[PDB]
């Protein structure tokens, strides 16, 4: 079946534009991730800081911003999660959903930083949003019914074994939350002709789930048949930008090659699990195998691998760029 939203491939002149990272989009990227390069254990102060600025920094920008707060049982026994929400455009009909978890590991060995996990993608959310500002500010004004929304979980992480009942706290709320809250296309702004709206997850156009990014060298393949049409595009921007020079290789005459252009076996849980059994089309950007500091204390900052954070950040301009058609 054919993608509901006709996908109108990026022009020479806005893949070179979003293909470019200035010293000052360096500086930037790197000062917004300093935030996030701290403990964030679930109930902790700076768990707490996290949030405020995540919050602070998309109100600023003026997107509307929910904090999805709740108290859950755990084997640790009742922990408080909040899940921020913040969306452009509320009004909109459909989302561009991009996602990741903003909570650490509470490690059996000691501090546990999460730098890949998740604090990469947690920056490079705040870093599209700020980055692309203007252009998204733009893009609301339109009318035309789609809009970004930007999801950080809470409570990702399980607390002792990884479980049904411990893990996924904050995805698995929110998700039942807005399967649960009735709406239809009569109450909302441009809805596509042959939609079938319900509830506020059917708004959710495809979730792009950003997971352990941060290392040299990611792995990515299509892990749903359903969202192959989006994840080409992913494959397609890598491969324009290497054929326009913009990736940083150590060498000469070298080609990342992040993207897969085939799809894998291989089954992993994360916080689209509770989207994907309601339906949700889902792209989930996570490394296959994960990398090799993943939930050792050596998941921390100068482990980060930056040409290859500075190369998934154009990746992942030029995709929201040519998505909402920036």
């Amino acid at each position: 079946l054919k993608w509901p939203r006709d996908l109108r491939p990026l022009a020479h002149h806005d893949l070179l534009y979003m293909g470019q990272i200035s010293e000052e989009d360096r500086g930037d990227f790197n000062a917004t991730l300093r935030n996030f390069l701290v403990p964030r254990v679930v109930g902790s102060q700076k768990h707490r800081e996290v949030r405020e600025f995540i919050v602070r920094s998309l109100k600023d920008l003026d997107w509307d911003v929910e904090e999805d707060c709740f108290d859950g049982q755990t084997p640790h026994g009742i922990k408080p999660f909040c899940n921020v929400i913040a969306t452009l455009n509320p009004s909109a009909c459909h989302r561009l959903v991009l996602a990741c978890h903003y909570d650490s590991l509470l490690h059996k060995e000691g501090t546990f930083i999460g730098a890949t996990d998740s604090a990469v993608p947690c920056a490079q959310l705040l870093y599209l949003a700020r980055s692309l500002n203007g252009k998204l500010q733009n893009q609301k004004t339109r009318g035309d019914g789609l809009t970004l929304q930007l999801v950080f979980f809470d409570g990702e992480e399980a607390f002792e074994r990884w479980s049904s009942h411990d893990s996924l706290y904050g995805s698995r709320h929110l998700a039942q939350k807005w399967h649960e809250d009735r709406t239809s296309a009569e109450r909302l702004e441009s809805c596509l002709e042959r939609s079938e709206i319900a509830n506020q997850i059917d708004r959710m156009e495809v979730m792009v789930l950003l997971d352990l990014l941060g290392a040299e060298n990611p792995r990515f393949y299509s892990y749903f048949g359903e969202t192959q049409p989006v994840y080409r595009r992913l494959v397609n921007i890598e491969s324009r930008l290497n054929d326009a020079g913009l990736m940083e290789l150590p060498r000469r005459r070298r080609r990342t090659n992040y993207f897969s252009n085939s799809s894998t076996v291989g089954f992993i849980e994360d916080d689209h699990i509770p989207f994907l059994k309601r339906s949700v089309p889902i792209v989930h950007i996570i490394p296959s195998p994960f990398p090799d500091v993943w939930h050792t204390l050596d998941d921390n900052e100068q482990n980060l691998h930056h040409p290859t954070i500075s190369n998934l950040n154009k990746i992942f301009k030029a995709f929201v760029s040519e998505y909402l058609q920036l």
